[PDB]
This record gives structure tokens, C-alpha cells and sequence, in this order.
């Protein structure tokens, strides 16, 4: 059901994107700047943890390949990069204090979609 | 696409939402049981701003109907919720704490779904 929304809300949701990525929220954003690499973390359990991984530069690979059909799409992909961080890690590591962060930054932007 | 997976990961949802229901977190889930109710509380422009209301009784009339068909509909309608709440409401305002708190119980226990 393509509406006539859902170009204004995909530049919503890469604006998003373009903000996740920059300098402004580095110090939290980089870990999910790029897929997980399990074997150079020594992160052997990882694949058969977490089913579908996802991180930034895929969902502005998907993005910029026009893939998301709708902001739906586009943000259930960037909760999904979130989720398999809470699901592998445990919850006091310093990884999943940089991922409610950084989580909180676009929660609060997603909310603010035109509508 | 049903999948074989799809009743028992939507188990693990109901579970989910029997505990964001239960005396453990009502301290802070308690705004989110019922509607907003706009003008009962006041908020004439709430329904401008908010074109999908959502909240935790009609995510468990939805459940209960089966309407849901996958686990990732189910969380689109609780993130939602929140999000509607992020949408209305300043940052600082002590409901928007408490929506936090309960995200943070959902989004943590839904990265345990079975898979
Ligand atoms: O999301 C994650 N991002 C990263 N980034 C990362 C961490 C250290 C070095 C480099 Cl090059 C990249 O590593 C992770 C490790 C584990 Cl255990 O779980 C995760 O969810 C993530
Ligand atoms: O989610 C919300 N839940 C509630 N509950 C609520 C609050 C006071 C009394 C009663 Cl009976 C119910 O009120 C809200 C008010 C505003 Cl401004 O935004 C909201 O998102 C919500």
C-alpha cells in the first residue's frame, strides 16, 4: 500500500539515519556503525544467537537501494539492530548502555514523523 | 507467511504482555492500560497529534481475537504506544519516564523471543 506519505516519511526515517550516523552521537553510535564481526571479537556463539543481524551501514545500504517501502520497514530494522544487542549481551555491559542511548536518540526522533 | 514459529513466538508475547499488565511494573505501566482518554484529561489537540492511539487493553483485545499474526506486529503496535507517547508529550514529563521504564522492560525481554 504505497501512500503518498510514505516518500516524506522516508526522508523522515534518513534523516534519522544521517543522525544516528554522525559525529554528534559517535561515542555511542559506533559499535553498530557496521556489521558485527563475531570472529575477530572471538564471539563464536553469535550467528547462532542472533538470527537476523543488522546495523547502520545495512540499513543505509537498504535505504539508499530504495529496499524500505515505508518507515514501518525502515524502523523495525534499526529496533532489530537494538533488540539482537539486548538479546546477546548481558544487560550491564558497556555495549547495551551505548545501545539504550543511542536507541532513546531514535526513538524520540521516530516519534516526531510527519503525519 | 505463517510460520510454525509464529504461535509460539506469539506465546512468548502474550507473555510479554501479561507482565507489562502485572503488579510488578503498574508503578509506572499504569498510564498505559486504558485509552487516553483526551478530554477527560484535558487534551483537545491529543487526537490531532496522534493518529494511531494504542494502548495496552486493546494490544490484549487484539491478542485475545487473534488478530495478530507474527510476533513483529504484535511489537509494532507496543512500540506504538510508545512512540505516541514520545510524539505528545515534553521530553521531561513524568510520563514520558515511565514509558522508558516500560520500554525498557519490553524491548528487553522481547530480544529473549524463542527463535
Ligand atoms: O552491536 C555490536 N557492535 C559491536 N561493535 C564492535 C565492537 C568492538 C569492536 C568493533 Cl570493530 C566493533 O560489537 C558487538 C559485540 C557484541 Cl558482543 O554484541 C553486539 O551487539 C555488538
Ligand atoms: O499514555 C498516556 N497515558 C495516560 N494515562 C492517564 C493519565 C492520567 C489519568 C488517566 Cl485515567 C490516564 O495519559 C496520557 C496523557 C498524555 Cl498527555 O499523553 C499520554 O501519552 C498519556
Amino acid at each position: 500500500a504505497a501512500h503518498g506519505s510514505n516518500p516524506e516519511q522516508l526522508k523522515h526515517c534518513n534523516g534519522i539515519l544521517k543522525e544516528l550516523l554522525s559525529k554528534k552521537h559517535a561515542a555511542y553510535a559506533w559499535p553498530f556503525y557496521k556489521p558485527v564481526d563475531a570472529s575477530a571479537l572471538g564471539l563464536h556463539d553469535y550467528h547462532d544467537i542472533i538470527k537476523h543481524p543488522m546495523d547502520l551501514s545495512t540499513v543505509k545500504r537498504k535505504m539508499e537501494n530504495r529496499d524500505y517501502r515505508d518507515a514501518q520497514e525502515f524502523a523495525a530494522d534499526v529496533r532489530l539492530m537494538f533488540s539482537n544487542c539486548y538479546k546477546y549481551n548481558p544487560p550491564d555491559h558497556d555495549v547495551v548502555a551505548m545501545a539504550r542511548k543511542l536507541q532513546d536518540v531514535f526513538e524520540f526522533r521516530y516519534a516526531k514523523m510527519p503525519d
